[PDB]
């Protein structure tokens, strides 16, 4: 069976066959679409089919499907599974795995870059201190003095689910959030729960509006441990505006390296619960969501005041006006400091080209429209007009519960 | 499977039970989501009628009444002999209001129960159709104080006697293909504008020529009619800050009146059912004015603003987009024509969702369509999980007549 997607700006029609290789489920049924829903101990039994499918893929890509090297590998993995109930990926298979998980990430607009990914194999790691060292190197390498390079660091896979490696942080670099007695929040409201955990685990908080959180690292199912990232490794950008000199006085900055650290990487049925990965920011992530979401820094009011907009009626579009200036300032600041960033126009355009390329060479490209369309100026970006099909391929990055909700405390 | 939806800005959680009365299909499966795809007999007829009558009598609190059973029996007999049936006026009004209520892509449904229904089922000719449509337009426009309305023409019979309005909206601007390959006026309406000319229309060939009506009665060849200009309310677009903005020569019409859809009630199909409410500002300022395949005015406006159009990262497109949308809202408000900005409309829709969950057990909603085409995440609907499903009575898409009509 074949499926068509149309772009309603250009009338380009594309044919998807890739969706046929999808097995995982979307959350949708024929009677209900759950397209906007945020989020809708494995045994020998199910493991070998998962392994075989991955190896078939891997060997196909390297033009060796059905080869002796292919068949011996299947043999070796099967034997290893039945005798140990799991198996180890070769380095080559791991790199292929991590790249393809990115390539398959239907909510990622930056996938044109998927084949350029620095993979750091941290499977020999055994302790939280070992984790800290690996993570420090990741940050230094990925940051590259502002000329960012995509990377992922992969810690040992899950075994019995009792010895998980986890990074308790949602990102390697993120700002603290502190609930005040008066109900207001100082710093980043999205990180209040985690900040409280850190403080309980012994962190001495500076209690400012932009305090870089410590790392909270769990090796081998043990209680997690605190570590401070060397400040010289944490690249930050002060936010100013090219025309508005008062903008610097708002006191805003952000970090340059977004590094998602709470997701689970699945490859050939293996689960990598600690796999921090980093690329670089699209401007609107910071300028629109982080700064202007009502539940985040929420600076719209303060910015609008200083611009002296008519704030008494929403139909003045004072919010829309402030938002643009804020996003101009983010992009300006990063570019002036030579820190890699991409605007939403450039990024979405690149994605369209990527997506078209993928249809031709791969037979499709799973894409989550709800997430791909930028959170400002949607319809003036080409992705708005692009029909997309969303489905799940493996390897993949998956959500997992925050570890403090599952972790068995040792003491 | 009594599903929950969460708002991630407010942490409000609603439980949906209404979805378990979904009649039709979404196009999605367990294996693929198609949420961003734009367009995914007597035996058939009686269960459809029964289902509708069941809702109807439940809503007036006479479920399982003599009146209810009588009406079921009565309709049942009518189908057996006539192969169809006719709705009582009350059922027609309920059906239309509920089609709107059920339109998962409509952000303005908080108004759903205040719909003026015009029964045009006695209409027999295109001239009669014209008359009904002029009355609709005058009533709905209401000197700028717009009132939602629908006019319903006779239902399909054998599919060979359909009533259709060939226009996509009662009021829209023409589209002409120029010698230099470009397009004058509205590119979305080029094909339709051709067909009008192909039929006899004398096009003044301007940037904003109101199209003639092309009306089809009882399956006949459609006929042209010109809406009395005095009935077409238009707004000159100016900016409250930029004097040069009025020089751009932009205008739009006050009355959006969708005319190419099909209203389905109790299995009965109304192929001609033009309906009208009023505009959200972004429909005009963002989509109609700034889509690349529409009026596409961004570059011209940014130019007049003297923005740095060298790099995309100056966000000149975004800056211009805002000002354009400020002007649209400003102009309509200044001329006392009803319009709603995207902040007010989305906030009202959140309140409506609240109401529907509380009083009805849910509200089908299509996030992809509900979230406005600018400033998405600063509107509350962006952070609102929505469940999409098809309830009936409903408005459905139907083919353009010209692809189907025998002459
Ligand atoms: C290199 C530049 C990149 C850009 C500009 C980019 C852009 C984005 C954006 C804007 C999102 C939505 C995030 C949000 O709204 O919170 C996203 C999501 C995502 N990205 Fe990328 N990305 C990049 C690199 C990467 C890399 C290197 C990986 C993995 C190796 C990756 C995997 C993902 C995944 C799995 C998601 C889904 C996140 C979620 O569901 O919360 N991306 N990306
Ligand atoms: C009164 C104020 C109203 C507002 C502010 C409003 C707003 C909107 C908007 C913004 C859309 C998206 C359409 C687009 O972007 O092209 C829409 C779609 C829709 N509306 Fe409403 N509307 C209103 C009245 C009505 C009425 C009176 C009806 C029917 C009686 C209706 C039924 C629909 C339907 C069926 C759609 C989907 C159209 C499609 O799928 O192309 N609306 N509405
Ligand atoms: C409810 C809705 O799905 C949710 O707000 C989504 C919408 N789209 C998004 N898109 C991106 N890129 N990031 C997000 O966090 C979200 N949030
Ligand atoms: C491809 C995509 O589904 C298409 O561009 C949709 C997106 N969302 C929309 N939303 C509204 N309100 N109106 C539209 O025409 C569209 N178009
Ligand atoms: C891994 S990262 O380079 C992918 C990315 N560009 N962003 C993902 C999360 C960043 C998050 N939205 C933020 O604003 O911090
Ligand atoms: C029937 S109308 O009141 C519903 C509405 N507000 N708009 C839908 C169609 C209008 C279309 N988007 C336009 O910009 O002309
Ligand atoms: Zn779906």
């Amino acid at each position: 069976r074949f499926l068509k997607v149309k772009n309603w700006e250009t009338d380009v029609v594309l044919t998807d066959t890739l969706h046929l290789k999808s097995t995982l489920e979307t959350g949708c049924t024929e009677h209900i679409c759950m397209g906007s829903i945020m989020l809708p101990v494995r045994t020998k039994d199910q493991l070998f089919p998962l392994a075989k499918e991955f190896l078939d893929q891997y060997y196909s890509s390297i033009k060796r499907f059905g080869s002796k090297a292919h068949m011996d590998r299947l043999e070796e993995v099967n034997k290893e599974i039945e005798s140990t109930s799991t198996y180890q990926l070769k380095d080559t298979e791991l790199i292929y795995g991590a790249k393809h998980a990115w390539r398959n990430a239907s909510r990622c607009v930056g996938r044109i870059q998927w084949s350029k990914l620095q993979v750091f194999d941290a499977r020999d790691c055994t302790t939280a201190h070992g984790m800290f060292n690996y993570i420090c190197n990741h940050v230094k390498y990925a940051t590259n003095k502002g000329n960012l390079r995509s990377a992922i660091t992969i810690f040992p896979q899950r075994t019995d689910g009792k010895h998980d490696f986890r990074v308790w942080n949602s990102q390697l670099i993120r700002y603290a959030g502190y609930k005040q007695p008066d109900g207001s929040t100082l710093g980043d409201p999205a990180n209040v729960q985690f900040t409280e955990i850190c403080i309980q685990q012994g962190w001495k908080a500076p209690r400012g509006r932009f305090d870089v959180l410590p790392l909270l690292l769990q090796a081998n199912g043990n209680d997690p441990e605190l570590f401070q990232i060397p400040p010289e490794l944490v690249l930050e950008v002060p936010i100013r505006h090219p025309k508005f000199d008062w903008f610097k006085d708002l006191g805003l900055k952000w970090y340059g390296l977004p590094a998602v650290s709470n997701m689970l990487l699945e490859i050939g049925g293996l689960e990598f619960s600690a796999c921090p990965f980093s690329g670089w920011y699209m401007g609107t992530e910071i300028g629109v969501r982080d700064y202007c979401d009502n539940s985040r820094y929420n600076i719209l009011e303060e910015v609008a005041k200083k611009m002296d907009l008519d704030m008494r009626k929403t139909s003045s579009l004072w919010k829309d006006q402030a938002l643009v200036e804020i996003n101009i300032a983010v992009l300006y600041s990063f570019q002036s400091d030579k820190v890699t960033i991409v605007d939403h126009h450039s990024a979405t355009e690149s994605f369209i080209k990527h997506m078209e390329n993928e249809y031709r060479c791969r037979g499709g490209c799973p894409a989550d429209w709800v997430w791909i369309v930028p959170p400002m100026s949607g319809s003036i970006t080409p992705v708005f007009h692009q029909e997309m099909l969303n489905y799940r391929l493996t390897p993949s990055f998956e959500y997992q519960p925050d570890p403090w909700n599952t972790h068995v405390w040792k003491g």
